[PDB]
């Protein structure tokens, strides 16, 4: 008989990434940021990686990662969209989640015509699935079927951001939420 | 004798808040916070507790403060820099001459909230140009220009874990290489 616990939190049914394995993954992935931008010359004030975090539910993200990037010994600059003159710097875009793609698709050719040194993509949680277009993120956390998702960053109208871990709301939150006039 | 350790930044001379150091701090604001609110019944969606984080350098500080009042029941929802009938918190990275935080309340308060009140991760008492309170403190540094956790020297050195002191040199070097 197999006995499977309920959910840490009462508001959802399923703790997909909590925020210890969310924080090993980045500190894999900022080994790899490390490594790539190794012969880029990167230095706090003269030449610092410049982090172009999306708003809104990325700046818990950038938060961690940009202190993750900086024990591996990558500066960083932090700029905010939904700004700083990239032209000729190195670019990292931030996005919380990665589902349709059209958002970081319009964002990353938008920066390019201030053709900085070079741009690629750091997203926190991939939902391949939900890709409206080819895109393909050059370092991705942790990936995600098809399915809603709150917490670290990630909302539902603008709720459950603070959850520390990438959870899945029960569908009795959505219903009690609708019910209301 | 008197002998003194090597800072364990090569760029600062002094550390002067750790991330540890902030975090108990923020632990204890954050049970202060669940009693105030205590009998405003603040709940997801319904009515959250309106976290308005003041842009750019409070984005750490607003990430982790907002989990940490998340652990004492406090459910929040973020905007970055309506409210009509809400609870507002006004969180800020830093607190210096408070002429930046002064307009924003004013401009809250134009809409009408519940209540209103300011969060600042540091407070800066002896720069200000007017009179101000922040209603929660972390932490109180004199008048020393600091770095680190979102506080920047040129954009840069926000992602420092601690509240550190930069070095003579980093403003000398920095400012001779024009
Ligand atoms: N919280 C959360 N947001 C998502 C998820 N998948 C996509 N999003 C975001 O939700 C928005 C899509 O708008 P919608 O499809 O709800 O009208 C986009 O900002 C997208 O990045 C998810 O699984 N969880
Ligand atoms: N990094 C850092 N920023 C500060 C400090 N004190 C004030 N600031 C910020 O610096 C700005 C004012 O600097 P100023 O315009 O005088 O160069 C304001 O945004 C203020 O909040 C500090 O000690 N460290
Ligand atoms: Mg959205
Ligand atoms: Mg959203
Ligand atoms: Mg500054
Ligand atoms: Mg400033």
């Amino acid at each position: 008989h197999h006995m499977e616990p309920a959910c840490k939190y009462d508001f959802a049914t399923s703790v997909l990434f909590t925020e210890a394995e969310l924080h090993t993954r980045m500190r894999g992935v900022a080994q790899r940021i490390a490594d790539d931008y190794s012969n880029c010359n990167l230095k706090p004030l003269e030449n610092p990686l410049v982090i172009v975090s999306v708003l809104k539910g990325s700046f818990v993200f950038t938060a961690d990662m940009v202190r993750i990037l900086g024990d591996f010994g990558v500066p960083t600059r932090v700029e905010f969209l939904r700004l700083c003159d990239i032209r000729g710097k190195h670019v990292l875009v931030l996005e919380d989640i990665l589902d349709t793609a059209l958002t970081l698709r319009e964002v990353v050719d938008s920066l390019k015509k201030s053709e900085p040194a070079s741009i690629k993509t750091l997203v926190a949680i991939d939902k391949p699935g939900g890709r409206k277009i080819p895109f393909t993120a050059e370092y991705v956390v942790a990936d995600v079927p098809n399915v809603f998702v709150v917490g670290y960053g990630l909302d539902y109208d603008q709720s459950y951001r603070e959850v520390r871990d990438v959870v899945i709301l029960k569908p009795s939150v959505y219903e009690t939420w609708g019910k209301e006039l």
